[PDB]
């Protein structure tokens, strides 16, 4: 997408040489943002081919507060495989917080009803607000939360959303990210009645991997293509209710697909 | 500030109407972004006169990890009195959370002295971070935290910051929201031995009060002047010892003072 081959060119331009923990090396930039107004279509990167069904799941096991990739396993989705012990868990990562956040008290905060609440009796909120930053559980996180808080708003009848992700991948994990959030935003805005708005995309360390450096040369080679159409085909009675089949992807035509190999 | 300047000019032409809790009405916009290169001088506005005097006992009240109002009393600083109850209490707000958030188990997290360790010891670290944004102490806090969460990155040799603020009154608050961050990454980095690097403002409901749109105005029609510099007199031991006359604030020639009045 435009917004997504900015940033790509923006690394590659002005990043800085710099490790990860695991001591392969990257380019970096600190601090970034983009905008995605979802009436002009769903954002999906149409550079490369996106494959959304581990995505779907993913966000349903996500608002269900489940962190034990059983669900996951259970539809043939392995993207938490390398962090699961092996009873399959990986301690209270996002979706914990999410549903089920510990307070001192002995109580567990359920972050999305309390939004949902928010967004129907009290849509002007500045404070409409998840966070999967839990202190206090990070240690026993199996990673801690990339997709760290995020922030809605109403205006106008639409539903804005606006992510703050500490640390990205903008070759493998972005156009995840930001889909995953994007469809979150269309089942929100349908349990309140509201048209979407926008989705803003807020950046910390935005690096791009350098074993990754022929496929960004490629990716950003190709012109984008006219974005998708989500399409929901059911509208359930809640946000905890919602099935993989009921969400469809119109009018995706991508580019092919670009593996990224990684280092272990 | 050039940035500052556009941001208000942004909010005036396409922030939208909407009121706050009180009901008094804003102008309002979701998302913005602003850097300011710490090395191009301190980034205190210079299109009205900004005072710093109790931004500075804040920012050490801040981190000594206290809520009670005494000592911002005792220098009679009154940011907060209207927020106080009769003994002068906020309940768990910035500061508690920054020095001693409280976990589920008990123990009481220290995170600005945890982000100093990682600066030290591991400053390629993606997750060097300082979270206000404590779920369940929400309800005991006398405000939620308008400036949220906070992330540090290094990069040759110098120290960056990035804030989310997740709701800014333009014209009163963020200001001294930006130069209070602008001296935390000061002081930080010169515990680090680190040269400062850009100071990330995040924005998400950024807004303007309709009783502030002459005030706007006034301060539109004004250019910026050339930024002052911060003046570390001392190098104190270690971040918690910072003295109110360490710091001096050279080259600064704003134009007047424009008051702001609020709503009750
Ligand atoms: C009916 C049900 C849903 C979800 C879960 S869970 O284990 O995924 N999690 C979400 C809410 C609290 C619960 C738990 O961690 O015990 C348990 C039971
Ligand atoms: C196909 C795919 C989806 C999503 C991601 S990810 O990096 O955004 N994500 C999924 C596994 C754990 C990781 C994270 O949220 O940190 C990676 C690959
Ligand atoms: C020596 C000292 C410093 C600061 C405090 S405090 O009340 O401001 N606060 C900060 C750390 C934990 C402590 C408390 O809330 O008990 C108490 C004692
Ligand atoms: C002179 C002045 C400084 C700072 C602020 S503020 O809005 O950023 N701040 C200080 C009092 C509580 C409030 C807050 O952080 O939410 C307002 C006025």
């Amino acid at each position: 997408m435009k917004q997504y081959l900015e940033l790509m060119q923006k690394v590659l331009d002005e990043g800085t040489q710099k490790n990860d923990r695991t001591g392969t090396g990257t380019l970096s930039i600190f601090g970034h943002q983009m905008r995605f107004n979802l009436q002009d279509g769903f954002p999906l990167v149409t550079t490369k081919r996106c494959h959304l069904r581990s995505i779907i799941h993913e966000l349903l096991w996500f608002l269900q507060g489940d962190t034990n990739i059983a669900y996951l396993h259970e539809n043939n989705v392995t993207i938490w495989d390398e962090w699961a012990d092996e009873n399959g868990d990986l301690g209270p990562v996002y979706g914990k917080q999410w549903r089920a956040w510990p307070t001192p008290d002995g109580r567990h905060i359920d972050q999305i009803t309390t939004v949902l609440n928010q967004l129907k009796n009290d849509p002007d909120s500045r404070r409409i607000i998840v966070s999967a930053w839990n202190v206090g559980e990070l240690d026993k996180m199996a990673l801690a939360p990339c997709h760290a808080f995020f922030q809605f708003y109403v205006a106008d009848g639409k539903l804005s959303c606006q992510l703050y992700q500490r640390s990205c991948d903008v070759f493998l994990g972005l156009p995840f990210n930001i889909a995953s959030y994007a469809l979150l935003v269309h089942m929100m805005a349908q349990q309140c009645d509201l048209e979407v708005g926008d989705f803003v995309w807020t950046g910390g360390d935005t690096h791009l991997y350098s074993n990754h450096m022929d496929q960004t040369h490629l990716q950003l080679s190709r012109e984008p293509r006219p974005l998708p159409k989500l399409i929901i085909k059911r509208k359930p009675e809640s946000i905890f209710d919602y099935r993989f089949e009921d969400f469809e992807i119109e009018g995706y035509d991508p580019h092919p697909g670009i593996k990224a190999p990684v280092a272990i």
